[PDB]
């Protein structure tokens, strides 16, 4: 097989309500199938999440924890298993536009000087109505940032407890040496809860 260049990570604990829309949007990318992979961690769900993942068969890669290990352990498992050099986390209750992966990857591929990229997003409700558009630098979120794997490793990604810390604190650690470049397109969809 050809190694994918982009690995998408989704940590999922009891996400039966939204995980279907999430995965469908990731499978509906205009990026070539051979160039990315979708890695879902079922972190000990007790609802229909396991069945939801079975729906999609071999189109996704599933890591199943027998019991709930938590976000940091789950993200560690998913990223360690990832084959791509670009890594992005998508929340299980979020979803993305069909050009999301291709455009973020294009900006990284053509601009080695850009360490990581994120794009703007819409706040959406449970019926996928766009409530408002957010600038990702004014209102940063913890998901949807495409990173270069070795830069994450450089700042201590795999250290015990690192990925359990608050999003704002992880961002500070990344921005000590690196910078996130904003792509001025609203291609991510962030669920209001």
């Amino acid at each position: 097989k050809k190694a994918p260049t982009v690995s998408v990570i989704v940590a999922a604990f009891n996400q039966e309500k939204y995980i279907g829309r999430c995965i469908r949007s990731l499978l509906n990318q205009n990026f070539p199938k051979e160039d990315y992979e979708i890695i879902i961690i079922n972190d000990g769900s007790t609802d229909k999440t396991k069945y939801a993942l079975e729906i999609f068969g071999k189109e996704i890669k599933v890591i199943e924890n027998e019991s709930n290990k938590g976000l940091s352990a789950s993200l560690n498992l998913g990223i360690r298993s990832a084959l791509g050099q670009f890594i992005v986390r998508v929340d299980a209750d979020d979803y993305v536009n069909s050009d999301y992966v291709s455009i973020l990857h294009k900006f990284l591929s053509y601009n080695p000087n850009f360490d990581a990229v994120a794009c703007d997003y819409y706040l959406v409700d449970d019926h996928e109505d766009f409530l408002s558009r957010k600038n990702c630098m004014i209102d940063p979120i913890g998901c949807g940032i495409m990173f270069r794997i070795e830069q994450l490793i450089d700042i201590g990604l795999y250290d015990d407890g690192f990925l359990s810390h608050e999003d704002k604190d992880l961002r500070i650690r990344f921005e000590k040496k690196y910078s996130i470049h904003r792509v001025e397109l609203p291609l991510y969809r962030y669920r209001r809860h």
